[PDB]
């Protein structure tokens, strides 16, 4: 029975959280894991506080040959617009990435602004205030939100570009997926962006989006798996899954990421991580479709494997995996 620590993402909080409980019920294992956004876990694992940490946003090749890290992919998940709209059921609202980008900008005011109208044609708007919400905290959300604004609308990438952290123009800060769904709950004609199972699970009303082929699209499990059909995982884990090409591909998609040491100082520790993350790849693909995840491809566990098998080791260089 061992006892083990992450650290990070809220995006893939909900998933984590069930298979540890699970794997708690089978094996007797405990894994605890803190939600603290994707920055934090970054800066908690170059710590040495946790047996893991979670980032979304990926960490390049050469930062982690300087770190002394490797990382590895889980699940695939969407971020979504949950909305607090006065006389509209979810899945109503249409909005494309240009008038998105606009609306955080603070150009768009109202819902029934002509160009959410002009989206929307056959919807009554009310004349409700928007109320922008953005994270707080050092976020991987934030950044494959910002990544997405900055390939729709120019001003955005020109003005306030792409980042963990950004200067926002407008919006109110949630802390966590869990701050933002709190926020979009309590304030009538909020907009802010979530994980998807953070709308769901809250009863929260999100927005369909425009592809990158021009057609709305639902925001599905099936619909974050068809943006990333795409991708050649061969080549790199660090793919980008945003305003990805085809039928019905979610826009805002993104996988995300378990950092580790590669030399093992507590071999121990890190050979029951693995073992963690290995059962969750052969049995927890039930309970993360359950919470709207897809599940990486065979192919991706695969790779994972055989990369743990390569670059895992105690400090006297003997593999974890």
């Amino acid at each position: 029975e061992a006892s083990l620590t992450g650290a990070g993402a809220t995006f893939p909080a909900p998933v984590y959280a069930k298979w540890a409980d699970t794997y708690q019920k089978e094996t007797g294992n405990k894994v605890n894991y803190q939600g603290i956004g994707s920055s934090g876990g970054v800066k908690q694992i170059i710590a040495n506080t946790v047996d893991f940490g979670a980032s979304d946003a990926p960490l390049s090749d050469e930062k982690l040959a300087q770190e002394g890290l490797f990382q590895f992919p889980t699940v695939i998940g969407g971020v979504v617009l949950a909305v607090n709209i006065p006389g509209l059921k979810s899945g109503e609202l249409v909005l494309d990435g240009k008038t998105l980008g606009d609306i955080y900008l603070g150009k768009i005011k109202k819902w029934d602004d002509e160009a959410i109208a002009k989206l929307n044609p056959g919807l009554k708007l009310p004349s409700q205030n928007i109320a922008v919400v953005r994270r707080a905290d050092g976020s991987g959300d934030s950044f494959v939100f910002t990544s997405y604004l900055a390939k729709v609308n120019e001003e955005w990438k020109n003005n306030v570009g792409t980042g963990s952290t950004v200067k926002w123009p407008i919006g109110l800060g949630g802390k966590g997926n869990d701050g933002i769904a709190a926020f979009v709950q309590r304030l009538p004609g909020a907009i802010g962006y979530v994980e998807y199972a953070y709308a769901k699970q809250n009863n929260l009303a999100y927005t369909k989006l425009i592809s990158a082929d021009g057609k709305p699209v639902s925001p599905t499990e099936e619909n974050f798996a068809n943006a990333a059909k795409g991708a050649d995982w061969s080549k790199t884990f660090a793919q980008d899954l945003t305003n990805q090409k085809g039928e019905d591909a979610w826009p805002i998609t993104s996988t995300t990421f378990i950092l580790i040491h590669k030399d093992q100082k507590k071999p121990e520790q890190g050979t029951e991580v693995l073992k963690f993350f290995d059962w969750a790849y052969k049995t927890g693909a039930k309970q993360a479709n359950d919470l709207d995840y897809a599940s990486l491809p065979d192919s991706v566990v695969e790779q994972v494997r055989a990369a743990w098998k390569t670059n895992i080791k105690d400090s006297s260089g003997k593999p974890l995996y």
